[PDB]
């Protein structure tokens, strides 16, 4: 996670789509959903990113509705956005023990207990935090079993990006969890 504001330039696809759902949080605009194989995923937008501006207009105070409208009326060719990198999230680096364990329990993507004398304890992983990413891969909406799977088939070094559950629950509010499973970009990025 960067402490950084970056510029991205987006191009609407054949269908007029960019692959993004946005949400009003604390008078800012945040990425709720990035669609697989979209302009939004290709330029590298992520769940939890803050949209500071669209085409040089400040997003401060916008409704979710107005952000979606502004995008719909954009002139196709080139949409500029100013992005602050996942500001509600932190990344924790942990190392599996020889039993392949980092040292926590989670339910519905939420960390619920840290196991004594584990890598997760030593690194101060918190409970009541949703798992957003594992090793740079979005896992939001994946079954718990697929999250376990991704942690199994990772190397011994495990990076997990987390979000306080209260913030997470505010962002995905009014997104049916099957769009989350189905349409949230879970791909490793392209180069």
């Amino acid at each position: 996670i960067k402490q950084g504001i970056r510029e991205v330039i987006l191009c609407k696809d054949q269908d007029g789509k960019i692959g993004l759902r946005l949400k009003s949080i604390d008078n800012g605009i945040f990425v709720q959903l990035v669609q697989a194989n979209s302009p939004a995923s290709l330029v590298g937008l992520r769940f939890g990113d803050q949209v500071l501006q669209i085409n040089g207009e400040n997003c401060a105070g916008w409704s979710s509705d107005k952000a979606h409208k502004v995008l719909k009326q954009a002139f196709g060719e080139k949409i500029t956005m100013t992005i602050r990198d996942r500001p509600f999230e932190r990344t924790i680096t942990m190392h599996k023990d020889s039993t392949g364990h980092v040292g926590f329990i989670f339910k519905n993507g939420k960390i619920t207990s840290i196991v004594k004398d584990s890598s997760a304890a030593r690194n101060g992983l918190l409970t009541e935090h949703n798992i957003c990413e594992i090793n740079g891969q979005n896992v939001i909406g994946l079954k718990d079993s697929q999250i376990a799977d991704i942690l199994s088939t990772s190397g011994t070094v495990v990076t997990i990006t987390i979000m306080p559950a209260f913030i997470f629950e505010h962002i995905i509010k009014r997104m049916a969890p099957s769009i989350m499973k189905s349409l949230m970009d879970h791909t490793i990025p392209e180069v």
